[PDB]
């Protein structure tokens, strides 16, 4: 009697997006009848080899031959923890779905070989984009069955207010996104962060809050910006942005940089604009009229029940398990 | 706040496979949080037009703009009912998934005149789930223009029925009705054919007529060994290359290998998963059953029971129910 | 193979609390694997008798002997509709749970003549879920003879709305309609009353009229502090000792303490869980709000937010939906 | 955001009824959206104190303050494991429901004090019967909120055949039930066991099989016997018999010894007979006519959807969590 299990981290800061994504996916999994394998984030060097082995035995205690396990990677307990977890799993007669949230060596490059080595033990890989799959294959990943995630969902019941404020929201940490501290354009940029830092003139810093609260606020109008530093441009063209799903779930259109992964989703669903640089974005906002905006808003709100009800996640969770067996 | 609803027939004989299929899908759908729109099977001519309209209003009472509806077709209340239900649904600001269980104009040649009306209501859907890519291509030839399609691939068979060890019994199981499958009435081979049917008729010498039994009992009995035969009459060969067989799923869920004819829709599922034999004709199937050895049979059985959790947990159905709704929203 | 179904109204104004309640229960029921029987709110006089009969046939199309049905009453299609629905259900070999949301003959004195007809259809159920033990005792006085009863106790309020820190604001929240709650139009106290209503009317000097907002927004706003008032007009004092207040659940789910009148049904829930104050009259409530200190308020808020996961996860409802079905089967 | 967790053992023999009951309860819990804390049955003496501590940390890794945990006891890892698990749980700001499957010291009496000590750390206790609650209170249990289980469910889709064979079924191990090896009555007793033992004349031993298979067989008619040895009579008047639920789920009436816990369920629902001794039972079967049997069968099949759909378990799982908070 096959039971599907999914790993899920615990113990990170409430402000950790990594943990938010894993927990949200697990909430959806549980609603599909899948079972959680909880993982606490701690300092692995404090375990002896036998203590770590038995801690892992505690985590996997409920597993049986014939099950399927979805490994949400990474655990953020370091590569050693991820390798040793995958080793335990491979002791069972089960199929393993590797669900990639991040590829840390592409964000520590030297750890790529060890990472690829444990990736290859999986039966199916779910990756953010076809470009990321292709990239991993160039580094030796040879898992034959793959599934593309496409987009993060954003389950929520936040009310959507009627939507054209010529301003831009950016719910991201300025320490990770340096372009923030360099903002110089006259259109307002609202930075939602827990960071105790002062920023440029037209940047209006706002304190970190509940997601639900953010979404109501944003649904009133304007534009959502998805953007990365020059340092991270290579990774941005591979990953799925969590803030993208958040803008769309709020019910407003987005502005994303050309090259961002899965851009055809934005294009084919008319969810906003794909632009070359911030200058072109600032232009689009200053220049867009009301009827154009109304059109974009309608597209976004026609599309976003997928995000708000968790369907990107339901489909990858179902298709990956299916592929693992068939 | 989107809800997903799915239509589901009721009121047919217990032995009706059409209803078994819809009900099984609906049970899976409900486990996914989808809601049932129950439809009773009755004689539509007994309603005045306003009575039919208000009966349908009763069926769709819980629907709201912004929902998604999965219409399992046909309802078996006749094409007229199917058309009128789709009309009622299209009055709502919803997306519609058309889940094809059968296509009436293709099942029988004399009913081909219904094709235009069928295509016309089909074309009102946003997504079409069809048994096979070939069925999709054939429907497009007759004018279906729905841009989003999903291939079902195989019927599931959700169950927890125990599987007994499968012995190599040189016998063939066929839980189908002899009135629909004329080849059973002509069986002339020296391999026993076990026919499970409610039909009160005597059958050829080498056919063992077994009385209709509940699906769970059938599964348990079949799991004990032998082979499952999926086969159609000469009149039905075209549909065979198009449809998904329900008994195919049943054999596999029971844990025994199957025998099917070359050209059957979705045959690569059988090949790629090592689930049985694809044969040219009945004569070839008889030769394989007579000539298979114990090791080869153990292997087939291993492949089937390695594969069948997908069926017993309803994953062909979970994946189509999830993907079609996704595609419907875009 | 038993399925459990539950009726659920549709078609009322978004601001209709009756529909909010039924829908909220149904969402919980669906999470438990129960199936919806949708009912649309309409003008019953527009159906001929055969049309109404067949509309109902549409609503119950999916039902089978051996199911259990939970009838949330009233449908608000009038007593006549409620009686006819119960008649249709009693044609099936099923068990029926009657889930009382309101009792029309008790809400208004002039409608007391409806009591006999109401009791007569109530008596067709196998189990009755009622807001309070007092309501059960009162109904038995008017002839209800159903042997199995379940006490609801409190409305849940399933939600994930964020709770802001609750500041001690010396202000009282009342998300109710001034047309139904005349006391709001007479407010003369120096503590501000925040009234959330779609009603286009000006209100007394110390009443802050706030426009109707979606429940999630209301919850978030109320969580910021103050007190929630549950109160009825003099004409409604008898019903108060009988019913469950929906806004009571809303205040608690928002994470603020409440103020209620002595004698309100199920008042021990408030007392035993330290959720607010039970007062003699409005004057006493004003005195408490003026005189409460920060520490005492922090304590109340701690008690409320310790208790409210039961509400936000819908456990009063899960327990009545589970226990009533159990009792129905015996 | 409160999440309900439930413990569940793994690693016992497929023939272990203890594990069957825990797994069945957990399957129902999962359908209610509760989450499993898997526990593997192993030899505790092989762990050092720190290894056991971290194994337990692995088991409870997903827990958070504000959750509710249902502890199905015992784990069968020995009392030390149960005590130390309860200790871990008490480090969290959670409510604990203790769901008693067995009380091992009443089945090792000397371990009662330690057992009662860890029981008392729970917020709510679910016990098989009010008599068991009263008994535990006489040994010092002072948990204020209690819930009575009443009966084991028996979720199943086994077909029920039409039901009057004057024979008696007993799906129980003769090593535990010695009265089996002493059977001497002329009415057939069918013993379903994996035990490789030969038995008296009118005892027809049958090999252990899938439950689903057993139930179809039994639904054809006759009577189900629930009975205990003289050694176990005191415990029988406290516990919930699993085989009782099995007979009823099959769709035939039962014969139980006077004094068995929760006997009013049998009486009030007309599910069979409560008798003084085997002699009276043998009499009832020999003497019952068809119309009486038809009546009993109808009662049983009117009642058994509760068992077959898991409602005794759904109600205790829901009511205990409710009581834990209110
Ligand atoms: O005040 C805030 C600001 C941020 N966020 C959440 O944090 C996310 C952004 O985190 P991150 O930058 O790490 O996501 P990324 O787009 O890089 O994947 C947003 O989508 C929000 O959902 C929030 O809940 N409250
Ligand atoms: O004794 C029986 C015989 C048949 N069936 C059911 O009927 C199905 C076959 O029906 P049908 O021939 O109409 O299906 P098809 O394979 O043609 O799609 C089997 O798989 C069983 O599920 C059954 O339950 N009991
Ligand atoms: O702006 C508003 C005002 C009211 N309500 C809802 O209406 C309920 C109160 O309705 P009613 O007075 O009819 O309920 P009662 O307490 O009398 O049962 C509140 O709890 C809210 O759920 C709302 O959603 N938004
Ligand atoms: O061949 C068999 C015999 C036993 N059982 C199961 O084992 C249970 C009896 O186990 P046990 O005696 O330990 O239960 P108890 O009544 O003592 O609680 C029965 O109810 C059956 O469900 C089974 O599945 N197959
Ligand atoms: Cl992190
Ligand atoms: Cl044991």
């Amino acid at each position: 009697c096959m039971r599907v299990y999914i790993t899920n981290i615990n113990g990170q800061s409430i402000q950790s997006t990594a943990q938010l994504c894993q927990n949200t996916v697990t909430d959806v999994a549980v609603s599909l009848g899948y079972r959680e394998l909880g993982i606490y984030c701690y300092q692995i060097h404090t375990d002896s080899e036998s203590e770590l082995s038995k801690r892992l035995d505690g985590i996997v205690a409920g597993l049986r031959h014939g099950d399927v396990v979805i490994f949400q990677t990474p655990t953020w307990n370091t590569t050693e923890f991820d390798e040793k977890l995958m080793n335990k799993l491979k002791l069972y007669d089960i199929k393993i779905v590797l669900f990639i949230h991040d590829v840390v060596p592409l964000m520590n490059f030297y750890l790529m070989d060890r990472t690829i080595a444990y990736y290859n033990k999986a039966d199916v890989v779910v990756a953010p984009s076809q470009k990321m799959i292709d990239k991993l294959r160039d580094f030796g990943m040879n898992v034959s069955k793959t599934v593309v995630q496409g987009m993060w969902d954003h389950p929520t019941q936040a009310p959507m207010f009627p939507a054209l404020k010529r301003e831009i929201h950016f719910p991201g940490n300025p320490e990770r996104f340096s372009f923030v501290k360099e903002w110089k354009y006259d259109i307002p940029l609202k930075v939602y962060t827990w960071q105790n830092v002062e920023l440029p003139q037209n940047v209006h810093k706002i304190n970190y809050r509940p997601d639900e609260q953010l979404l109501m606020e944003m649904s009133q109008g304007g534009f959502g910006l998805v953007w990365m530093d020059d340092k991270d441009k290579e990774y941005q063209s591979l990953y799925c942005s969590y803030k993208l799903g958040s803008f769309l779930a709020a019910g407003i259109p987005v502005i994303v940089q050309e090259g961002i992964a899965n851009q055809e989703l934005i294009e084919n669903n008319g969810l906003g604009w794909i632009v070359k640089d911030v200058e072109e974005a600032i232009m689009k906002v200053k220049n867009v009229n009301e009827d154009e905006y109304i059109e974009l808003v309608k597209n976004v709100r026609s599309f976003n029940p997928i995000l708000r009800k968790g369907f990107f996640t339901r489909r990858l969770l179902t298709e990956s398990v299916f592929q693992a067996i068939c």
